[PDB]
């Protein structure tokens, strides 16, 4: 169930006021994703570009291919071996790194690796383990910027 | 510059009402690493285990070795949950990482497309938390 | 949960009148240890060496590099093997054995092995070995000095 | 000089309030060790199992059965060998790992190692060793259970 | 005991009046590092720029991960073998060489080599070399500046 | 421009009070090197020896045998000085060396950050000049 | 017998007016040379560079290793070998070549073979190629730079 707005209210980020990104539907490159493009920027972040094929801003969401079950107990009581489906959702944004060369690929990828029997036995912790850590990405964001830049824990 | 707060308001979820995460200091398995534990949750998360030997509850948040002048440094954030996948069997270890890479003359000729990439990926991440835990568990985008 | 204050009141000792040992912060051997070294004394104790190059006086304190699950039960009920995760806390001191001798570490070493499914399911159990442990290490801090010069038990 | 008293006063621990454990003398697995047993326990201690044949509660304290004396310098003023003598002290406790397992045994154990000469010459900073050593250990009591619980450090 | 200050007051340099450097904490590379960013500066340098990670400016300074210890000395009355244990101190400063070129990594690293049985044996020469080392580099601090620019002695 | 005065006022060490170090100009022993030795101490340094022929006290700068234009020059500055590990034995020397590498272009294009990569060095190593020795017979940071 | 002056009048060239180059003593690369540093202009040259390390400015003078003496006759009064001492005057200047590219080093040399003998017996035949060469070389400097940009004799 993932559908994201059209104004996507940006995460705190420490010289930007108010930072919003407006999303363009966009066709995904695999069959298994959906994907929109940043078509242009609202609030005080001076100097941010938009979706350009060279300097792209992309955020595409994607599912695996084929679905794991959990399988089945052996002699001893056990699962043998518990394969895992994960999801993924990167972003891609243009920068630039030199005075005059050319836009290179800033990347930003999550994966969500969640085992066979978990989605359907233990659905609690698998949400828990979500919003634990998409919650501490909100809290920290501006200083995870911070040090996105400046190489300090 | 990445330090979180005692009770961590965590993203909203499908099941949850209000879920909070008390987030006690712990040692990091490398030197570049600065780690917390989840020693108890507060909020309406019926089910929810914290940090166990046996089934871990972990946040950590890792620098690169060695810094690239102008090549990508990535800074990785990884979260490992006990998940019990079976009746009754041993927990599994859910696993959601995130690779921040950035290029090597970016963080300082352009840091607002940085810090911007950052903020709509974050962004969209809090937005659709609920969603991509209705994924994790359906299957379907 | 290991983190020492900086002065550690000593436990009491034969010649000693209320010993405290400055702990400052060192780093570990191992990744999974933390290191105090003693870098100066309070208290009457006479001819106490803090930590030199040549003769150290150490607290390092580890955690095991990989933990172990209590494991899964058979058809009869039984857990096949119960691995024992297990901590270590170690002094090392620099004590001079001869009239013109280089220092040797004497050394004190405690380990603590707890079973696989102990940590979980019995809780108050390895508590309370520990405070027993401890307590009696405590109540009887001078007398075994008194054992470790003597050799009288 | 190693003898206990009736009821030791365990070490702080987290669930515990006041803790005591009353020892009965037992006899040791060797004749150079002094054992008891911990017969009952008093205090807010939910739980915590005594001595049992199944499970046992004990705390042993052994010395060497051969001391070792520091040798006789040669031409150049220098000992070839510093042999050391080392004390133990040992504490075992009956932990149960799963929800139907047999007791496992638990094992808190120290070792004392002074080196050979260090005895006489230099007694202060045995002494030394062990007050910090000890300190350490009663002023971490709670939080080293806390870490052998958690795997936290 | 290696604890830097909040502003650093700068060693003389030749264009500049009253530099003063602002040290943020940092994480060091190794766990036996200790290291700083400058991530301001004051005083009348123009020019100057801060800690970036393509343009670094850390102050970094770390201990052997073994120490080595004096020895014994032989059938001759002498020691064999002196190993030595360095302590190093390392700035790492964001130079531009071109005029749109990017920023190179210019290096001052200082290596201070103790001999093994100096440090206890014979302190007072080694913190006098560290003190004729370190007032020299302070008093000539302008001119050697003037000659990393010059080439001329 | 590497040229020391007679009386260097030393850097504040643990036991010292208020040191200096007499220097008298040496030939140094690449063609490239200034060399100084300390011939004498003055200041309240007790146990301190000067340079001997057993034991030296030398302090020698050198530039680089070709410079490089737009690779690096590394200039040097290395002290030795006698110091006795043990009760009878012979001097070894402990030894206290620096190197600055600027590259190429830099020397030319953007000295300001040549000289303020020098002047924070030296600067800490003044202010920390005490504690450095301290840690150099501790062993401890 | 090699001494510059502080102010080298400079030999004409055709856009200079009056042109000077202030000397600063340098130490030479090898052991047998002596070199200075032009540290600063005077006239009225426009757009001229002083001495950088990566765009130098070097005026150095050596001479030979190893001196070669005459020899001596054979049977047939001949002197089989003439070996030749030779002395060695060369300027570096950095010169940019393209419009953001980096300094290169533009090179002019000279070398002055003396014949063994000569120095000796015949001075004065020396002493003349030298001012013949010299003074035709300050005749036609501006016309020799003319030259060294116009690639026309």
């Amino acid at each position: 169930a993932y559908s994201p707005s059209t104004p996507v209210t940006g995460a705190a980020q420490t010289g930007f006021t108010s930072p919003t990104y407006t999303l363009t539907s966009d066709t995904a490159p695999t069959a298994l994703g959906k994907q929109h493009a940043v078509t242009a920027t609202g609030g005080t972040q001076t100097g941010v570009t938009t979706h350009s094929v060279s300097s792209p801003f992309t955020i595409t969401f994607t599912r695996p291919k084929t679905m794991k079950t959990v399988g089945v107990p052996n002699s001893n009581g056990v699962i043998t071996n518990i394969g895992r489906n994960t999801y993924g959702f990167l972003v891609r944004k243009g920068v630039i790194p030199a005075v005059n060369q050319s836009p290179q690929v800033m990347l930003v990828r999550v994966e969500i690796s969640v085992p066979a029997g978990a989605d359907t036995y233990d659905a609690a912790n698998v949400k828990a383990a979500l919003s634990a850590a998409i919650g501490v990405l909100s809290q920290q964001s501006a200083g995870i910027g911070d040090t996105a830049l400046s190489g300090i824990l």
